């Protein structure tokens, strides 16, 4: 009645032992036959909590000093808190409560056969992040005990209590979680989430790990290796990992031999060795999210979730699970109105209620997520802003964003004829489109990976060992938890590329292969040696040409690689490749022959092969480029500078540029009909259709199949559009 063991508690507890320790018993009596590994332990009981806080009576002690003191004198508060924390640490355990811990403390020692172990000792409110309070390696009785008294003193911890008088409420109670520790302070743990937090996206994984006990990731006191797993392909049993991002990893907690209270664990810097390798394996990844997995179908609802790898086991255990739900400040919603109605000013008293319904907005200077302001919100807001009262104006006219660093600018489906899809580059980017709607990708961009996730030659990672120590020494630190440099060049490619298809899955993602200038190949780290200078890059060595060269082919060979694994092992069959550059029919026959090499083949596992109609010749041509491809993606950019004469980056010339000039219309025409009359995908791609609507208009009259849009202009061109029809 007392102490209640996990293993007899279930989700129906939480009145009894708080939403954390109902969600252990629950994992435990219910998951633990589907595979999750959940250590064991007690939880003390509200009443428990009653009869201890009864005492002499300290209970209507607490009352009556927290009856008679304003929240919002931060003096008193943090007085009467201190004072309040000192009369629990100085009150004595009823005597039932301690001979009741005593004998499941002993059964716990019992269990573990021997035995000298360790327990955590944690708050489970009936109610965070948490502020919570929890203790780790905590070795005997008595340790447990006095761990605990402070875990019942944190009830009225100083926010705690202004938490409760903003929530609006007495007068409450706490339950004191005490479990066996697992041994990640020699391992590694973190927190999985089963979406994306960013996003919102809720067919991905992620996971966040380092060395040591688990707290500093969930405390944020350590950068993380982050990991994401698409939930799809990983419940087929395909390699499901999207995404490796390493943490820096700085620092680790782990036990001391040292034990007085909280002195029982110790933060201690990371060895370079481990820092800029990944903490966990690719098998650890994917058996986690696995877990995750069956505990959300379990619970029925997105979970945050703890876990750990045990140093000695080797084995990995969730430790607690739980449901997941100018001018700046800390921030999901979007907002408008006039600045007086979203309301700006220092910080919301409650007596900020009324007039606070008298308005469609917050914007606050101080407060962090639990402000008085940000819970009115969330039952939206921007708080810890140092200056609006400053920075912004009494007049209006402003509009308040958190799609999570909550700006303030500054301003304020039907059927559509064609299909609306998104052109795409940057796959960290990839789920907060995942939302938007539209048909897909039309086209996903290879170069912001290449760029920014690779950022090295590929022919510097393919000749290695011909540099250059300063080189291979940089090489290498890129490189840092990938099995070679090719690898790398490969994974990351693969990484990019999943990511974006998953994002839209199962949806159409058609995959440009690099459209690179051999200026822009010149940039990468290692690449000036390889790309001589040309007097006009535009007309280089690029594209189609660059794939099939010689020189060049065991770097194509490296994308393709990545392309194929893409689709042929992870699943990620809404993948189509496209081709750019394409300058003669040698050329199409070439590449076609070169990708065949590869491994990549039309009708072989569905492949589906796009060209970049971008050239002139592409369109004079185009019944006989078409016979090598199933269909085109018009690149109006290139078409247009090439039918003009033009480069639109130079301003003396470039006011000519007109992608609906007459002449660039018979070339769109000639393309868009060739593919007609194959029944053949036909697509164009730029901004073309957005910035001039009746472009648009041509367009559609024409018979395109799709049109590819920057994420910001998809919706406004889809309702034009629509509205048209």
């Amino acid at each position: 009645n007392y102490v209640i063991w996990f293993e007899n508690l279930r989700m129906t507890d939480v009145e009894r032992v708080g939403g954390k320790n109902a969600s252990l018993g629950e994992m435990i009596s219910q998951l633990t036959e589907k595979g999750v590994r959940v250590p064991g332990g007690f939880a003390t009981t509200a009443e428990a909590y009653r009869a201890f806080l009864a005492h002499n009576g300290l209970s209507e002690r607490i009352s009556a000093a927290l009856a008679k003191l304003d929240v919002e004198d931060v003096a008193e508060l943090a007085r009467v808190g201190k004072e309040i924390r000192q009369w629990i640490l100085d009150t004595p355990f009823p005597e039932q409560l301690d001979a009741e811990i005593e004998a499941a403390w002993n059964k716990m020692v019992a269990d573990a056969g021997g035995a000298d172990i360790s327990v955590a000792v944690r708050s489970s409110a009936t109610a965070f992040a948490g502020q919570q309070e929890t203790f780790l390696n905590i070795n005997g009785l008595d340790n447990v005990k006095e761990a605990m008294h402070h875990v019942f003193a944190s009830l009225y911890n100083d926010r705690a209590i202004s938490y409760r008088v903003h929530k609006g409420f007495d007068i409450v109670a706490l339950s004191a979680g005490v479990q066996r520790m697992v041994r990640s302070d020699s391992g590694a743990s973190g927190v999985m989430f089963t979406l994306d937090t960013e996003s919102g996206y809720d067919q991905v994984v992620f996971v966040t790990s380092s060395y040591g006990l688990g707290e500093n990731v969930v405390q944020g006191a350590v950068n993380p290796d982050e990991f994401y797993v698409f939930k799809p392909t990983l419940k087929a049993g395909k390699p499901a990992i999207l995404r490796k991002t390493m943490g820096s990893k700085h620092i680790k907690m782990i036990f001391t031999d040292k034990a007085e209270a909280g002195k029982s664990v110790t933060n201690v810097d990371v060895p370079e060795e481990d820092r800029n390798r990944f903490s966990i394996t690719d098998e650890e990844i994917t058996e986690l999210a696995h877990y995750a997995l069956t505990i959300e179908k379990h619970y029925g609802r997105p979970m945050d979730i703890e876990w750990g790898r045990d140093g000695l086991d080797g084995k990995l255990y969730i430790l607690q699970a739980r449901p997941e739900t100018l001018c700046e400040g800390r921030a999901q919603k979007v907002g408008q109105g006039k600045v007086r109605d979203v309301l700006v000013t220092d910080m919301t008293d409650p007596d900020w209620e009324p007039v606070m319904k008298r308005a469609s907005a917050i914007v606050t200077n101080r407060g962090g997520r639990t402000c008085h302001a940000a819970i009115i919100a969330r039952e939206p807001a921007v708080v810890g802003c140092g200056n609006a009262t400053e920075l912004l104006k009494n007049g209006q006219e402003v509009t308040v964003s958190c799609a999570d660093t909550g700006f303030i600018y500054a301003g304020l489906m039907p059927k559509a004829p064609v299909k609306v899809m998104m052109n795409v580059g940057n796959p960290e980017l990839a789920f907060s489109f995942a939302n938007l709607p539209s048909e897909g990708i039309g086209l996903a961009r290879m170069e912001f990976i290449i760029n920014r996730q690779i950022g090295i030659h590929p022919k510097a990672l393919l000749e290695f060992d011909k540099q250059d120590d300063e080189l291979k020494a940089e090489i290498t630190r890129r490189i840092a938890g990938y099995a070679s440099p090719v690898d790398f060049y490969v994974d990351k490619i693969a990484e990019g590329v999943a990511t974006l298809a998953a994002s839209v899955y199962p949806r159409k993602t058609i995959v440009r292969m690099s459209d690179f200038k051999s200026n822009e190949y010149a940039n990468l780290v290692g690449g000036n040696v390889y790309e001589p200078h040309e007097e006009n890059p535009m007309l280089g060595f690029r594209g189609a040409a660059r794939y099939v060269a010689d020189n060049f082919k065991d770097c194509f060979a490296l994308e393709c690689k990545a392309l194929k694994r893409v689709r042929d092992e992870m699943g990620l069959t809404n993948v189509e490749i496209m081709i750019p550059f394409v300058r003669t029919l040698g050329e199409a026959e070439a590449v076609v022959k070169a990708l065949k090499e590869n491994g990549l083949e039309r009708g072989k596992n569905g492949l589906r092969l796009i060209m970049m109609c971008e050239l002139p010749s592409n369109a004079v041509l185009a019944e006989q480029f078409l016979q090598y491809f199933d269909g085109f993606s018009i690149g109006s950019n290139d078409m247009t500078q090439l039918t003009l004469g033009l480069d639109r980056d130079s301003g003396l010339v470039s006011e000519s540029f007109d992608e609906r000039n007459p002449a660039v219309k018979v070339m769109l025409h000639l393309a868009i009909s060739a593919c007609r009359k194959q029944n053949k995908y036909v697509g164009i791609c730029g901004q073309g259709p957005s910035d001039h609507p009746d472009f648009a208009k041509w367009l559609v009259e024409e018979g395109i199949e799709s049109v590819s849009l920057n994420p910001d202009t998809v919706i406004e061109t889809w309702l034009y559009l629509a509205n048209e029809l």
